[PDB]
């Protein structure tokens, strides 16, 4: 019992400081009441009272004028229904002004925000709103500005928000605006920093192989002033690249780790190589990121940092850690010990366009872990750059670049695919700049898939595939067109795991997750390709169909009652066998008459029954829709690249390819359907609206089967 502690001990246990407790204790009425509150609280908590509940009980004890209601308010604080300062403040406002003493639980609870949840996004938006409101004055006054106004205006929008959450959001958004004061389990639980055993921001020095220089601690101090201790990550695709399923592990890891840890993630385009824009790919990268449910804190480009990358390269030369080389490209470079001043001179000369591509290079001066000598920092390239045009004719290499851009953007967790971490550190430490922690995870790849841009652009060149978005490809944009829901791909990445190696996997494991999302999300409607006309010799002359079968709590849509209904030519048989059959809603429709064409083309049917056979699917007054059915792109379900050594991955082009249906018949439930909307075609499988589908000429894609075995 906390009820048996001396008041000094009790009060420090409730979370008062020693100083506040020794004061409180002089106040007899407050001590007796605070003690009373705590006794009742521990009673109906069956527990020791945590600090947060304690501070509130303190507030209650110190402010409740009307002792009569103490057991009332304590019960709420205990059961955590009142767990916020403005909740307690509102309950106290309510207790004054309600002496009635049978108090209406519902009135009180609503008046005190009892159930109300305030989300981070909400606080984020209230704070952002206040900042915009004051931005000009914020930018000039900088840290002299009254931060009170921001919390003020934020408070006034969020009555029931925790004040510290507001304060923290204001602090952080002000930091991002001002810069430094220079004076299996859930995907998101899986990416908790504590779950993965990743370092806390600013504690890079605890990670393996990290080097603590004489500047490191100061460097991390500066790091924390710039970042405010926030987790920062990056995703760095080429702006002209094509994303595939492996990139989904990357996107979820970098944006997800940021998201799971109150952090930010940079979309940093790797545009170190000057090349013409291909706007379709760029926007597709941006879209795919958004599509899987993430938003870049900021969009940057490696080319933004060309000036600083160059400056740092000059500084490497000055420190004897880089030199200008004339090897063409391993053979020891004749130039690696040339005088520093020759390297300063020729590096400038490289920049001034005095060398042809390949005639000169800048190299770091080290031996790497794998025995590689002197990796290249800079090459001469004269293709105009899409963003800096002809401003540069020298460009940093990939590893040099994104390592030092990580330092520039103060990345806390640089997450990559395998692993030259030793050389990453070498670079930052050679220049004594902030050194982010690099962590390598294992690639993710799928069998029967080819994802090289050069190879994809030639699957499209050779018409084996309709476009780079074609559902037989395993690119991200393709899987979306094929009809996969983002949730599925993410759920897939969640289930595969967090820390592995090159793990080439079988596609059906993913399609598994596609099914499990379309089941709870894709509404059902009926259709078939091989259609037959069926004639009713019988019926009465709007049979409502549910949206989701296993839970009707979703609603229903009306479909036709007319007698001319159509069915599947795969259900209509004459002869007998072991297993077969032959309606879903109306009757049973027994075969009265049977036609036959010139040969054995059964051309129509007559039917007349109502109501125990086997129920099938049909379409009365049908809408005419195109349907595309797809096969496995590569014959070898396993990899096309030559482990099999087929001698050609273009030989493995499996001749089945596409099965186009050319406007068969479908329920009028798929009428107001927009592209990427997904349905269950009630006996065939899951299908989604291809982006070629107007309301006029509707088109569908065969997303996934209902089962495997």
């Amino acid at each position: 019992h906390m009820a048996a502690l001396d008041s000094l001990s009790l009060f420090t246990s409730l979370g008062l400081s020693e100083q506040k407790a020794r004061e409180t204790l002089k106040n007899s009425a407050l001590s007796a009441q605070l003690r009373e509150a705590a006794t009742q609280a521990q009673q109906t908590l069956g527990s020791t009272i945590d600090k947060a509940t304690g501070i509130l009980l303190y507030g209650l004890a110190s402010r409740l004028r009307d002792t009569r209601r103490l057991s009332f308010l304590v019960s709420y604080i205990a059961s955590k229904k009142i767990h916020t300062e403005p909740q307690l403040s509102a309950a106290l406002e309510y207790v004054r002004s309600h002496p009635l003493d049978p108090i209406d639980t519902v009135d009180f609870e609503r008046e005190c925000g009892v159930g109300v949840i305030v989300t981070p996004e909400q606080i984020e938006e209230a704070v952002e709103a206040a900042i915009n409101r004051h931005r000009p004055q914020l930018l000039v006054e900088r840290y002299h500005f009254n931060m009170g106004l921001l919390m003020g205006e934020a408070r006034a929008v969020l009555k029931w928000a925790d004040g510290k959450m507001i304060k923290n959001e204001v602090d952080m958004q002000v930091l991002h605006l001002l810069g430094p004061k220079l004076e299996t389990l859930s995907l998101m639980e899986q990416l908790r920093g504590e779950a993965l055993k990743f370092h806390k921001p600013g504690e890079n020095y605890k990670t393996p192989g990290y080097v603590v220089t004489p500047h490191t601690m100061n460097l991390l101090k500066q790091h924390l002033e710039i970042t405010g201790g926030q987790v920062r990550t990056r995703f760095p695709p080429e702006p002209n690249g094509i994303l595939h399923i492996g990139h989904a592990k990357a996107i979820n890891f970098n944006f997800g780790y940021a998201k799971a840890n109150n952090g930010i993630c940079f979309l940093r385009f790797d545009d170190t190589n000057p090349e013409k824009e291909e706007a379709k790919f760029f926007t597709a990268i941006c879209d795919m990121v958004a599509w899987l449910g993430y938003t870049p804190y900021k969009v940057t480009y490696a080319s933004d940092y060309f000036d600083q990358l160059y400056a740092w390269a000059v500084e490497l030369i000055r420190r004897g850690l880089a030199y200008v080389c004339h090897q063409r490209g391993t053979l020891p470079s004749p130039w690696r010990d040339r005088p520093m001043e020759e390297s300063l001179l020729l590096f400038e000369a490289m920049r001034k366009g005095k060398f042809s591509e390949g005639e000169a290079t800048l190299r770091m001066k080290l031996v790497m872990e794998d025995g590689k000598m002197d990796p290249v920092a800079y090459r001469v390239k004269y293709t105009p750059h899409h963003r800096t045009g002809d401003k540069w004719c020298i460009y940093p290499t990939y590893d040099y670049t994104h390592c030092l851009c990580d330092s520039i953007e103060h990345i806390t967790h640089s997450l990559c695919t395998k692993a030259r971490r030793s050389s990453y550190f070498w670079l930052c430490n050679a220049l004594d700049v902030y050194c982010p922690v690099q962590w390598e995870y294992g690639r993710l790849n799928l069998h029967y898939a080819v994802v090289s841009k050069r190879k994809i652009l030639q699957l499209v060149a050779t018409g084996a595939v309709r476009d780079w978005d074609d559902p037989r490809l395993f690119t991200l944009t393709a899987l979306r067109r094929r009809g996969f829901p983002p949730e599925a791909i993410n759920n897939f990445c969640a289930r595969v795991g967090v820390t592995v190696a090159q793990t080439t996997m079988e596609p059906h494991l993913l399609e598994a997750c596609v099914r499990d999302v379309l089941n709870d999300t894709a509404p059902r409607a009926m259709a078939v390709l091989e259609s037959l006309r069926v004639i009713i010799t019988n019926f009465p002359a709007d049979i409502q169909v549910p949206n989701f079968p296993a839970d009707e709590t979703k609603g229903f849509h009306q479909v036709p009652f007319a007698p001319i209904v159509f069915i599947e030519r795969t259900d209509f048989k004459e002869e007998p066998e072991p297993g077969f059959k032959r309606r879903h809603t109306g009757y049973v429709i027994e075969l009265q008459h049977v036609v036959k064409g010139p040969s054995g083309c059964v051309e129509s049917l007559e039917v007349t029954c109502r109501r125990p056979k086997a129920f099938i699917h049909w379409v009365s007054q049908p809408l005419m829709c195109e349907v595309r059915l797809y096969e496995r792109l590569f014959q070898h379900k396993n990899p096309e690249d030559p482990t099999e050594v087929p001698g050609g991955f273009l030989s493995d082009l499996n001749l089945a390819s596409l099965h186009v249906v050319d406007a068969a018949l479908v329920d009028c439930s798929v009428a107001l359907a927009k592209p990427f909307d997904k349905f269950q075609f009630e006996r065939l499988g899951y299908f989604s609206v291809d982006p070629d589908s107007h309301q006029g000429k509707l088109v569908f894609n065969r997303t996934v089967t209902l089962k495997e075995d």
